[PDB]
């Protein structure tokens, strides 16, 4: 409908914001952890975070992860067309198959990918590498094209 196109516009704006914010943060080596809900699992984890219920924008994400406010200390949960919360808890994965150069950010992303079907994006504070988790799998140091391809497939309803 005009509902469908509208949702499609919102979803592309979402993808765009994540990509741009993560690109900027990758350059500046700003650690980031952004989980995008695709079900009703993230509800418990949203409540552990600081409530924002704000509109999705690249500037907001980037500012969230600046290491000088309590907002950076955790994950950003995106739900519907909103940044539901910042500084949320994500469960660490107990996988020994995870690389050892990777730390608690990636491990948190992995865990949430294991117990939900949400897409999670990580920006390494150390390497500036961008990674992604879904279904208990981690795609490491993904390229912009690769990132865009996945986000498009997983977060934009084709219709
Ligand atoms: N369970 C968790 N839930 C949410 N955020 C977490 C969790 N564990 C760690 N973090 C975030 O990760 C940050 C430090 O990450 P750490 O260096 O331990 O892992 P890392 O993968 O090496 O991160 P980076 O690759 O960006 O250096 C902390 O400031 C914290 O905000
Ligand atoms: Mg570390």
């Amino acid at each position: 409908s005009s509902y469908g196109s509208r949702i499609e516009r919102e979803q592309h704006h979402l993808i765009e914001s994540i990509e741009k914010s993560t690109q900027y943060m990758a350059k500046r080596r700003i650690g980031a952890l952004i989980s995008v809900a695709r079900d009703t699992g993230m509800d418990d984890y949203i409540e552990t975070g600081i409530p924002l219920n704000a509109k999705i924008s690249s500037q907001l994400l980037i500012n969230i992860f600046i290491p000088n406010t309590p907002l950076h200390d955790g994950a950003v949960i995106i739900k519907g067309n909103e940044i539901a919360s910042a500084a949320s808890y994500l469960p660490l994965s107990d996988s020994p198959f995870l690389s050892k150069e990777l730390g608690t950010r990636h491990r948190a992303a992995l865990g949430i990918s294991e117990v939900t079907d949400s897409i999670t994006i990580v920006v390494s504070e150390e390497t500036g590498g961008i990674s992604l988790t879904k279904g208990g799998e981690l795609f490491r140091d993904v390229s912009e094209e690769e990132l865009h391809k996945i986000l498009l497939k997983e977060l934009v309803t084709v219709t």
